[PDB]
């Protein structure tokens, strides 16, 4: 009886090893035990991302965006799908809002600008 | 009697291995060959990222923006490294002309979406 977290734990750690269906297959799982968490599916979409499985990842990415307006990630990782698409305008639209919010959201309460949007992240 | 071009051959593998003081060096010796190229400075501004040296990456951002204003990834490399400074502003403003000329130069010229810019290329 696995629990939601317990299923993302796995899908992360199954993300690391670059075993990307299988660790959406862990998120899948998580999004089945609670579908309204908006990191499963965030998580996910990446995941179809390193699959270059693109419409998929898109609706896992508009699903997080549903349960999650101000989601850095969720907005990243659709800007990056768009871009992968090639919708550009779209694409550039709404990589500038994941970084608009994630100084937002560093200013107002003190995050890390989230690892995915840095390419040179302290280690 | 290395040339520019074989000296930036030798620091770009150097940094495939990680090995970013001593890519950083090869890069230096690039420019001292030739100081009018853009790219040597971009790729030595991201070696200062990764070591993080903001105030040297910054300055080699610059230096390539001035010889090549249409730079993608010295846009990128000038927004991610002002985002590593808080410049959070100037960041964003960088990044979102990064994207924009990728776009511009993608149409007009066929040009690969630059990878950094990208975090599901296709490999
Ligand atoms: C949102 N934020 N703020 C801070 C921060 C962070 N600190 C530094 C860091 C950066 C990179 C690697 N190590 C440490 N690292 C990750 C982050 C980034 C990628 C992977 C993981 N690690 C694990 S286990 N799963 C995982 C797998 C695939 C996707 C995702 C996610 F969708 F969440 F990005 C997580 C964590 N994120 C972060
Ligand atoms: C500008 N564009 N368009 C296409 C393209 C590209 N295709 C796919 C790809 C993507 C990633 C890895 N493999 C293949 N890959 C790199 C690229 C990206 C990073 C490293 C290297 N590889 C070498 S040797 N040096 C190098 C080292 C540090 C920095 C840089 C640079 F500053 F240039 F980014 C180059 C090449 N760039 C690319």
């Amino acid at each position: 009886s696995p629990s939601a977290q317990e299923l993302k734990e796995q899908g992360n750690r199954l993300f690391v090893g670059r075993k990307y269906p299988e660790a959406a297959a862990c998120y899948g799982r998580a999004i089945t035990r609670n579908p309204l968490v908006a990191v499963y599916y965030t998580n996910r979409a990446l995941c179809y991302l390193k699959m270059q499985q693109h419409e998929q990842a898109l609706a896992d990415c508009r699903r997080a965006l549903e349960l999650d307006g101000q989601s850095v990630k969720a907005h990243f990782f659709l800007g990056q799908c768009q871009l992968e698409m090639e919708s550009y305008d779209e694409a550039i639209a709404n990589l500038q809002r994941a970084y608009s919010l994630a100084k937002e959201q560093r200013l107002n309460f003190g995050d890390d600008i989230p690892s995915a949007l840095r390419i040179a992240k302290k280690k």
